[PDB]
């Protein structure tokens, strides 16, 4: 209560309680104002794959969805090692410690001062009747070390745009205007705080564990199988042959490697690549409206072992590269790769077709012929893995409301939700500058240069399977690095800049197949 | 409480319980200190039309009458669309946030500071004792869109004038004289807020929907009326004829088309009007005290199809016509025209007079002639439609307590109360500079230069009338426009500015006459 009292304190922990851990986190936060105050629409220009109809808000909005927000290098480390699923519970938001600060420039300095009466005002979206930017990947969310202050990214979206003559910018009589202060937000002085609950509905552990056996090795090879297939049509009659005696390709099989597509593949030695000025000429595409898309990622199908795939699997950067580009002889060093390698056992390979098929009829006169089959799709009786999520990696996705979808899981890797946690929007309230004297009926152009910031903390409980395997011998685990290095791993530099060196996938501990 | 703590939240929603509908708002409001705190009296100059004695008064006064403050245009578009008429039954006003800030001016800048001791002094006015400015649709109302931040008017009101030798503008003898702190009003420090409920008395709906049929084609048309008249007089002796056999003109009716007037056509097409340089000249007026007034609006006469008149029926602009004028070939595209075409199935068209009559007597020798009648007044058995209610119209007026008074509908259209929505007035309260040290009894004239500013919210519930309507096909509905556009309907453009596109009638529905 009141200017000298504070409305909170920090809590960032982790509790490891039996099948329950429990992450507490909190950052400082800066919320500047956006578009001054106002709404406005923004649209491309001309035809193209890339044209667009929206519009831009003045307002910011908490983004904590990705994983290392939650988790500590080290409780990374320990959640992947020691269990074999993860899946989020219940979480808990809340703000204080709001204060808002008003700038004053005279002549070229600036005097910023602190304005006690002034408001924020926030709002969370429980009903999902906003659209729904989070789940796309963008930045803005918590940084990974608690020590740094972030700013607030401005909430946008956009719509169905339309065919004028030659632009398709053009906006279309659906295209939907969302105004945001027709929602019941709260006005939050400094005091005061701000809290909510959620609580996720059921979804299915993540596998934690790579597979211990290919789905072609099922079987017991010391025993043949009772089945008989036709080997030779020699000597004009046919000869059947008894499936067994260690030749594995003629077994019969109940289950067969899941779907996927071919995918360009790009050696990580420079030099014996060929010299493409832009990779989009030669990506996967799906297309929707007449425009052409990258199709990324696709399904999480391993490359060949040395090489990669254009946008074929996620990959991050380090806070050493600001900028749009980095370039190195070989995979640079600010570039994170992950690789999926682990699925192969299941999941089909990029580098080759999924199977051959037959030709053609045949006779005594003409030959089977058999034509390779360079895609797949989903045919009953078939098995595959989903996508890993890594310490750098989104958690959730909102499944989109329509009438048909299948294994709804986002092919970014996480946890589709019917009803993901709802937005949180955030905006400073305006105050006008000065009117004057005689009445002027237009709108107040003027207003305080003003800007808030505060305290976030999110609680989020999540639930675990225990790990019971009977298997003999050790298992790989995931270990620090062993060399002596000028930086200790997960740590900051001598400038004082927090490093991540490298992604971390879940999948260490194995399971049978 | 206190400085600290907030006294208030955001409300703006809409919520449609069967048939009851319930809509909130608030907006953002700034208070300058007009008059410097002083009343003046004002008045006009010589003689003529237009000649004045009033009183401006520092002080200022929500005005929230206009309807789109209430309703967003999908709103309104839900509201039309499936109902038969809305009546208001209760409001709830309330005022918060309040803050208070001051100027000082060294040199050519200015420096705002805030002051949390002073304060803003409010009333409203239950018993109706103060002139009444509202329903005269004024400027200065909440703004249509909710993240506008808009200016208070100022408070004024004008009284009896009377004929000085060469002026007219010399006061009466009766000429009021009111003083707004001879009330009892509410004084306002940051902290605290302001509140009050209103209930409306009993009034009938608006009537939402369109006739299904016109007055004089009330009837069966497959049987013949068993009344006689006298259709011949040729041949020396009278023949009476039968009504019926499909001759709709000579039918017997019990009801007749309702009032109006002749009001001079203006063609849309620019080419074909007669250039004069103003309208005044051919305006219908009407006269009071000597002096003449246009006759605006009419009763809700349309007029011919590609017509308009002068200041007939009521007409608004965008946001993008500021200052007094607007021109085109043909009507701007920031003028947005109203229609009444809907009531033709009723009420008269001024595009001719109302009938013709018997002019004289008659014998063998002098032939029967009739005459036009230009206008026409309230007879017994005789029915109209009221004007509608727009989009951008007000919503009430208050009947002015007078010894008579018929059919007490406001000729802009809204409705007619007793005992109105009560005016809500807001002063800075005046704060004196440093006085000097020996004492002077003259009044203090200056001042300490500052402002207010807060949020209001009006929280108005609305009775509705059901829709039940067995017509087999389909009906005219309210639809948005079919065409790509650059910038989307009822909605910012590029630079941030909100558009309406156009006027909104509620009467698409149709009903049986």
């Amino acid at each position: 209560d009141g200017v000298g009292q504070s409305s909170g304190n920090w809590h960032c922990d982790s509790v490891w309680m039996g099948d329950r851990v429990l992450t507490k986190s909190t950052r400082t936060w800066s919320l500047p104002t956006y578009n001054n105050h106002l709404y406005k629409q923004i649209n491309g220009s001309g035809t193209g794959d890339a044209v667009y109809f929206g519009y831009s808000t003045p307002w910011g909005y908490f983004d904590f969805n990705r994983f290392h927000c939650h988790f500590s290098p080290r409780d990374w480390q320990r959640l992947v090692n020691n269990h074999w699923g993860i899946r989020p519970r219940r979480l808990n938001f809340k703000l204080f410690n709001i204060q808002v600060k008003e700038v004053t420039t005279t002549d070229g300095t600036k005097t910023i001062a602190n304005n006690l009466t002034s408001t924020v005002q926030v709002f969370a979206d429980t009903e999902h009747q906003l659209p729904y930017i989070l789940g796309s990947a963008h930045e803005g969310c918590m940084p990974p070390f608690p020590a740094d202050v972030f700013m607030l990214p401005q909430y946008g979206y956009l719509t169905l745009n339309g065919p004028g003559s030659n632009n398709n910018n053009l906006s279309t009589p659906s295209s939907a205007f969302y105004c945001l202060e027709y929602f019941p937000s709260q006005m939050l002085r400094t005091g005061n705080n701000f809290v909510f609950t959620y609580e996720f509905e059921k979804v299915p552990f993540h596998s934690m564990f790579m597979h211990n056996q290919a789905l072609d090795r099922l079987m017991n090879p010391l025993v043949d199988q009772y089945l008989w297939y036709l080997d030779a049509t020699s000597g004009n009659n046919l000869t059947f042959r008894k499936a067994g005696a260690k030749n594995f390709p003629e077994y019969f099989r109940n289950w067969i490697p899941g779907p996927g597509c071919r995918n360009q593949q790009w050696n990580k030695v420079g030099t014996k690549n060929n010299p493409q000025t832009g990779t989009w000429a030669s990506a996967n595409k799906w297309r929707l409206q007449g425009r052409l898309n990258k199709y990324a990622p696709g399904q999480p199908n391993a490359p060949a072992e040395g090489f990669l795939t254009n946008a074929g699997d996620l990959a991050f950067a380090n806070a050493k590269a600001t900028g749009a580009t980095t370039a190195a002889g070989t995979v640079p060093a600010d570039i994170l790769l992950t690789s999926e390698s682990e699925t192969t056992t299941t999941n089909m390979m990029s580098n080759n077709g999924w199977g051959a098929i037959a030709s053609n009829n045949q006779n005594a006169s003409v030959a089977p012929t058999v034509q390779y089959e360079d895609s797949a799709h989903v045919l009953p009786g078939m098995v595959w893995q989903d996508r890993d999520i890594y310490l750098q990696g989104p958690i959730w996705a909102k499944i989109p409301e329509t009438d048909g979808h299948f294994h709804p899981s986002p092919l970014m890797g996480g946890f589709g939700l019917k009803n993901p946690p709802p937005q949180i929007l955030i905006k400073n309230t305006p105050v006008p500058a000065d009117p004057p004297t005689q009445f002027s009926s237009q709108k107040i152009n003027s207003f305080i240069t003003q800007y808030s910031t505060g305290q976030m903390t999110v609680e989020i409980e999540w639930e675990l399977r225990k790990e019971n395997s009977k298997r003999w011998n050790p298992e790989i685990q995931y270990t620090a690095n062993f060399n002596n290095s000028a930086n200790a791993q997960f740590s900051v530099n001598n400038n004082g800049l927090y490093i991540e060196d490298r992604t971390i996938g879940t999948r260490y501990l194995t399971h049978t197949l």
